[PDB]
Parts: C-alpha cells; structure tokens; sequence
C-alpha cells in the first residue's frame, strides 16, 4: 500500500542521513541521536497530504503506462523520495515561522524551539538542516535520473516563492508606504490593504506552491509526464485549490477548538491579514468598521471576543459557502480542460479537491 | 580592474533580482525597497574575500589559456556572479547566527535583526531570502553552462557541511553525552572536549567549507579547470588555510579592541570553544585550570577579566607563534604540491595563504 512504502522510505531516508553524517560529516552518536528526535519531531505526524500526492501522481501514470516491474518500483520510489522533500521542506518553514512568530504549540506539541533542550539558538539551525536534507536527497536518490534538474530547478522557484509568500505575510498588517528597515512598524489604521486581491496574493505565495503546485508537478517529473500536461493548467488549478485551503485554514484559527485545531489561534491579536478580516471589511457598516479598527491585533481577550463576535453577527458562513460554491465551480472547470490531455492527471487532482474539501 | 567588474556585477545581480520580483512575483515598490535595502546591508560592507578569490583564480587560468575576448569577459562575468553567490550565502550565515547568538554589532553596525523596521520575525525569513537568491543567480546566468550542475553540488555540499558546522559550534560548551532535546542544557563542567581535534572538527565545518574551499572550486569550476588540480590538494589546502583564519578570529574575538573588530567580542561569555581556551587548557597547571572553570562563561565582567589574565599569563603569544610557523611550513608544502600539475592555481593559493596570514 501507498502509506506502507512511503514511511518505509521514511526510514530508509533517514538512515541514509545519518549515516552519512558519521562517514563523511564526522558526526558523533549524541549529535547524530539529536538530529533523528529532530527529524522525527519536526517532520512526522501530519497527514502527509504533500508528499501522498506526489505518490498517488505517480500511481495514477503507472495504472496506464507499460513498464518492467522494476521500474514500476523505481518510479515508486522516487516519488516516495520527492514526497519527503516537500515534508522536509514544510518542515523547514514550519520551524522556522513558528519562531518568527513566537508560536507556542504546533500539532498538538510544542513549537520545536520550545523544547528545553534545543532553544531558539538551535532551532534556526535545525530548521535550516531540514531544507539543506532535501537537497542531499535529491542529488543522492536521483543523481542519474533525466529529471534531476528539472526538479532542483521546480523546488528552488518553489522555495523562493515560499519565502516571498513569508514576506508577504509578517507584513501583511503594517501599511506598504511606511515599511523601511530603519523605522519600527506601526500597525496599520485604515485597513485600506486588507482587500480580495492582496490576501490572494499573500496566499499565493505563501502556500500554494509548496503545498499544491510542488506536488502535482513533482509526481509529474519523476513519472516522466509533464508533457503529457497543459502546465498552464496545473498553475491555475494548484493556485485556487491552494487558497481554499488557506481560507479553510484561517477559519479554523478563529472557530475550531484548540483541541482540534492542536494549538490556540492568534491570527486576530497578530493582526493577520485573515480571509475573516477581509470578508469582515468588505460587507461591514461605518460602525463595524470602527468597531472592528478598535479591537482588532490586540491580545486582550475582551477585544479578541469583540472581533469574533463581529465574524459571527457579520454571517460570514454565507460568505463562505458562495466561496466555496464559486471554488466548487471553477475547480470541476479546470479538471474537465485537464482531461483534454490526460485523464489520469485530472482523476489524481479530483482526488486531490476532493482530500482537501472534506 | 578585478574590484571594480565584482562591484558592477552586483549592482547587475541586484537588478536582476528586484526586476524578477516586479515581473514574476507580483511585489510592490515599497517591498521591493526592503529588500534592496536589506541586501545591501546584510551583502556588503566586508572585504569580499571570498568572492574576490573566485575572480582571481579565473584570471590566473585566463592569463594562461587562449580564449577569443569575448570567452575572456564571459568568464570573468560567471567568477563574479559565481563569488556573488558565496558572498550572499555568508550574508545568509552572518544573519541567521546574530539572530541565534543574540548579537549586537556585526561590521561596526547594528546586526539585521536589530534594525527597528525589522525584528527577529522578518530577520529570519530574510536570512532564507539571501539564502535563495543564490539559487536564482546560479539558475539565471548559469542555464547553459556546462559547470552548472558541478557548481549547483558542491554549493549544496558546502552549504550542508556549514550548517552541520553551526551546529557543532553551538554546542560546543555542551557534554556530548548530556545533549537531549527534551532536557535544558548545562555548561560542561569538566572542559573534557575542549581538545585540538574537537576544535578542528568545529573550525573545519563552520567556515572552512565556505570561506575557502567553495571559493577555490568555484573558480577552477567557471574556468573549466578542475581536470587540471588534484583535488585532495586542494580540500587539503583549503582546510589547513580556513583553520588558520578561525584561530585569528579567535584571538581577535578576546584581544582586538571593539572599534577594530567591529563588535564588542563575547566568546568567553559564550563558553565557546576557542582557541585560546583550548591552547590553555592544553598546558595549564592544576590551579589554573581550576580558576578557569570557577570564571568561564559568565557575563560578570570580573569574571571576564580573570579569563583574559589567564590567558595572557599562559603565554599564549608563544603558542600562536608555534602554530603559525606549523602552518607556514604546511601550506608552503601544499602549495609546492600543487605546482605539480598547476603552478597558476598554486600562486592564486599563494596569493590567498598571504591576504589571510597578513
Ligand atoms: O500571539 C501574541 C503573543 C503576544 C502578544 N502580545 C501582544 C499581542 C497582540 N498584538 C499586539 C499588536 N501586534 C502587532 N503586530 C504588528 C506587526 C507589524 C507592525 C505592527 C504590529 S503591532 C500583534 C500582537 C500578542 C499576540
Ligand atoms: O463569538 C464567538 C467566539 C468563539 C466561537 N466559537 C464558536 C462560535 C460559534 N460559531 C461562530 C460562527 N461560526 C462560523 N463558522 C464558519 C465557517 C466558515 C466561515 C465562517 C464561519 S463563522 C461557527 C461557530 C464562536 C463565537
Ligand atoms: O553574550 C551574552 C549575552 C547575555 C548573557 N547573559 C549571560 C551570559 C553569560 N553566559 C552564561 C552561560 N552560558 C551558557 N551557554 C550555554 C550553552 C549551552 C549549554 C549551557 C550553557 S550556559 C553562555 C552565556 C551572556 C552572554
Ligand atoms: O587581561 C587583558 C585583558 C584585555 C587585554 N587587551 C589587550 C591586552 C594585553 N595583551 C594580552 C595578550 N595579547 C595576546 N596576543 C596574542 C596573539 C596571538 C595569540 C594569543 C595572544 S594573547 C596581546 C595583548 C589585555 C589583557
Ligand atoms: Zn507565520
Ligand atoms: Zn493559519
Ligand atoms: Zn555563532
Ligand atoms: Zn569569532
């Protein structure tokens, strides 16, 4: 089964990792034991969603494509190798922010710094080990695969396209004409940013390549199958299937209880550019807007509770369910023109819709 | 003049760059200023000695080799660039490790992060954008270059070893023995590690991969010259060199007035393992040693200063000087070694042995 071989490369990877640290890095066993919990803890116990898809990509090509056994395993393989370089580079990014914000719990365990025994001075490292293991897989695994630099070059656009989307974001509440290095960062008063087309930008960026496009396209490459797309196609659906997702997210912030959720949301002391906020801001009266300008990025929960009581008397459910509707619609659009040429790919992004949906 | 092409080339790169966040990334003037603004303070301002050594080993080959003028520019072109993409990976390194050792000054300035505008939040992700930027001017102006795929490995390589570098560094003060995620970690008491060969394995990693070994390669990479050195010389060289200039460092970190060093040192605050806490405890007396331990790696000033007259009534000039007639001796042997089948390579590692030994 699918989960079956790509946690056993899971191990398999991680072995190869560490024992390249003690033949060729001369790591000894404490560190080396430091750097499997690392792993362990910053990459494992998700859903796996990311590196899932380039597996069922590459599965759905093997169903109808002639091939020996041994390349069926081959291919298999790979895309369970390229699967752990998306979780390794989610892992990077999720360490890494949860520092920059000051995260407290993360999957229903604390933030990797907050560990007493690996602290921010650590953990901004480890974070960046995880993204440097992605690309010692890469060049292990697929040294003498056609599509060896066709991925790197994917995954490098894709990881500046992530860090761009980070920018955008940590600077999503501060006003664009003040921004300056040397000047401390007022939050902004007049909301006049927080629009439709500024949130799709932030989301975009920040998790739509990696989450979406870096997986569908990756299960193309290593099933040696991209021409076999309309890639135009592929960017529009991986973007809009992607900002659901983000929206889906940033609802639950607000509503979904921490147990569930595995962390107590924030996105409204932090001032975030949330799809709430913004749907908030574009059917609110004068005094909801005053209302919401007055209580909004701040951490006390008296003025935390106003906001979400402003979300719900607002109905923002009705909004969302047009979204979603109007999502629904565009989605099937895109699948449909995927069938012009490949009718496996647009099967594999149906299920994808459909995972990220429910 | 070699200074003056580096410099215009970076201007070249900067363009490039923010032009590419215009047109692909959907960036705004203002965040685009950030980050020019960001990668001028963080890039520049050193001496650009590793970017500058990839420019002088590609002349020392063109000097040589019979090239139409316009292979003679092209390559020139592709040293700077090349020596851009070390010097933003040390910007990246230089950024990330203020941030994780909480330093103040960096190059007589405040460090990235404590720029008011700034902060730890957008510092970090900054830090990943240096990181990136070198992969986009490597993909940019090395597409069809046939080195493009050796020099993209041994970045990666070199970038790897760095960060396994850092983390041997930061937890040098540690007993290995102790190092646990799950558990604070306390300072060594017994110095136990504080030996040549472990500071060698810290030194070798954390700067020597980078400041001299990925200089060195780059040029003979642009230049199409690898096939014509040994490239255990070179790794050999490389090591023995960059051990040498950490020692500096070293040194200056304890006795280099701050007005000259650029910062206010705090290695013996730190714990590190220096060498000069390594060369004492390697001929200490048993009292010694013990007012040692009873004063390292405290912040009262008082305890500071006992450490610094430890140092100076050990006599430590003498063994600097013992160390630096080793290395004299060894590098000379290298650089005769290299002769053998490059004698314009050896001098540009003539020329790169004497900017660091002055
Ligand atoms: O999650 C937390 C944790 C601790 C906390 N303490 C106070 C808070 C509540 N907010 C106070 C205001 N704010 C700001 N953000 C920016 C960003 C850019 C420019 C200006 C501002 S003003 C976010 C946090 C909080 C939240
Ligand atoms: O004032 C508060 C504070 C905390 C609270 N927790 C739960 C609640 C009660 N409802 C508030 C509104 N709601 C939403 N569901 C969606 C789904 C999609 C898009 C927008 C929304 S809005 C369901 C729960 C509540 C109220
Ligand atoms: O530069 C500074 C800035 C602020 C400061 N405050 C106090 C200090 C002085 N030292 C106190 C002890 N110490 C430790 N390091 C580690 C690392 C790993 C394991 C245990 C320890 S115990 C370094 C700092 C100092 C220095
Ligand atoms: O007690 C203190 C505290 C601060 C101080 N600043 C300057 C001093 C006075 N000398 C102390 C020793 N020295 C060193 N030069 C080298 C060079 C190579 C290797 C080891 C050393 S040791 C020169 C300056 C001093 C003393
Ligand atoms: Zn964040
Ligand atoms: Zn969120
Ligand atoms: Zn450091
Ligand atoms: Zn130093």
């Amino acid at each position: 089964a699918s989960m079956e071989r790509f946690l056993s490369v899971y191990d398999e990877v991680q072995a190869f990792l560490l024992d390249q640290l003690q033949s060729k890095y001369e790591i000894d066993p404490n560190r080396a034991r430091y750097l499997r919990i690392m792993m362990d803890t910053t990459c494992l116990g998700g859903k796996y969603f990311r590196g899932m898809t380039v597996v069922n990509v590459a599965e759905g090509f093997l169903a109808v494509t002639q091939h020996d056994e041994a390349t069926k395993e081959r291919i298999l393989h790979d895309a369970c190798v390229g699967g752990w370089m998306i979780e390794f580079l989610q892992a990077h990014y999720l360490v890494e922010d949860d520092i920059m914000d000051g995260s407290v719990m993360r999957r229903g365990k604390p933030c990797w710094y907050r560990f007493p025994g690996v602290t921010t001075q650590c953990a901004i490292n480890d974070g960046i080990i995880l993204k440097s293991w992605t690309q010692i897989m890469a060049w292990h695994y697929f040294a003498d695969r056609p599509f060896l630099k066709d991925l790197l070059c994917l995954f490098q656009k894709v990881d500046y396209a992530t860090a761009v989307g980070q920018m955008y974001d940590v600077t999503s509440m501060c006003d664009s004409n003040k921004l300056d290095p040397e000047v401390a960062q007022p939050m902004t008063t007049d909301f006049a940013e927080f629009t439709p087309a500024i949130y799709k930008r932030i989301v975009k960026y920040k998790t739509t390549f990696y989450t979406y496009l870096l997986p569908l396209v990756m299960g193309l490459l290593v099933s040696e199958a991209a021409a076999s797309v309309e890639m135009n196609l592929v960017e529009r659906v991986a973007h809009l299937i992607g900002e659901y997702f983000q929206v889906q997210d940033d609802v639950m912030d607000c509503f979904t209880p921490p147990e569930q959720l595995g962390k107590v949301g924030t996105d409204i002391e932090d001032a975030k550019c949330s799809w709430l906020a913004v749907t908030f801001l574009g059917k609110a009266n004068a005094a909801q807007v005053a209302e919401f300008k007055a209580n909004y990025g701040e951490k006390d929960p008296a003025k935390v509770a106003v906001v979400k009581r402003l979300y719900s008397k607002a109905n923002l459910q009705a909004d969302f369910a047009a979204y979603e509707a109007e999502v629904v619609r565009e989605v099937e659009s895109l699948i449909e023109q995927l069938k012009v040429k490949s009718p496996t790919f647009a099967e594999s992004v149906a299920v994808v819709w459909e995972k990220t949906h429910k």
